[PDB]
RNA sequence: AAACUUUCAACAACGGAUCUCUUGGUUCUCGCAUCGAUGAAGAACGCAGCGAAAUGCGAUACGUAAUGUGAAUUGCAGAAUUCCGUGAAUCAUCGAAUCUUUGAACGCACGCGCCCCUUGCCAGGGGGCAUGCCUGUUUGAGGUCAUU
């Protein structure tokens, strides 16, 4: 069997289900060198012109109910960031997402269990936590 | 004498010489430019029911695809055909396919490796990986200049 390091370099796992999986993140690296070239040129207009995961979601979760498997960690991370070198815009977006989720939950009032704890106020709809 | 040597008329054998002819050769004149990595010429193996040569064909193998003709092919068997019909010919045209192994011959050589993928540790199935050079994209390394 191909080792994890060897498989990653080529791209313990089954080779049958990994070889076919070899098929914009790599292309984005060119933007760094283009920006460096623009900086070297000393003009910012070209830099401004240069400046101007749905696919993975479906395969991981082919159906909406399947999202519940990872929704625990998803909500945990989102709520942790909502209260936390992360940019302020990322924090604001995470807080807005959590606020919208809470508003929708309150609209339907789909809550069954709660538990105030030292770690945080636990909740159940699916279980989720907020600090 | 018979037998046997020799000249000649007739009869009986060789060979195709003479005569007649040819889907032939040679020579003259006229129109055109038409080989090849999108794989040339050439060589080997197979293909028709029966097959020596020639021609055609490449496991779709004396052919497959398409149009015209309209009732065949023929040495033998065999097929039919609704033949008033989108339909037979070993017919003609031929623009669409297949195109075995070699061969400029092209994975590495003087047997024999790799990407791919697939339908079921492992495999069938399908295309490629030769060298010289031109344009473009990607990565890596090294000389100049800048670095308050």
């Amino acid at each position: 069997f191909i080792t994890r390091s060897q498989a990653v370099r080529k791209l313990f796992y089954y080779a049958k289900d990994i070889q076919y999986l070899m098929h914009k993140f790599r292309e984005h690296k060119t933007f760094a060198r283009k920006l460096t070239r623009a900086l070297g040129r000393g003009e910012v207009s070209s830099a401004k012109r240069l400046e101007e995961l749905d696919h993975i979601i479906k395969e991981r979760y082919p159906s909406f109910p399947d999202a519940i498997r990872d929704i625990d960690d998803a909500l945990n991370m989102l709520f942790l960031f909502s209260n936390l070198q992360v940019s302020s815009k990322i924090i604001n977006d995470a807080q807005k997402i959590c606020n919208q989720w809470l508003a929708y939950v309150a609209k339907e009032r789909l809550v069954r269990k709660v538990f105030v704890s030292i770690k945080g106020v636990y909740y159940q709809a699916v279980r989720w936590l907020v600090p």
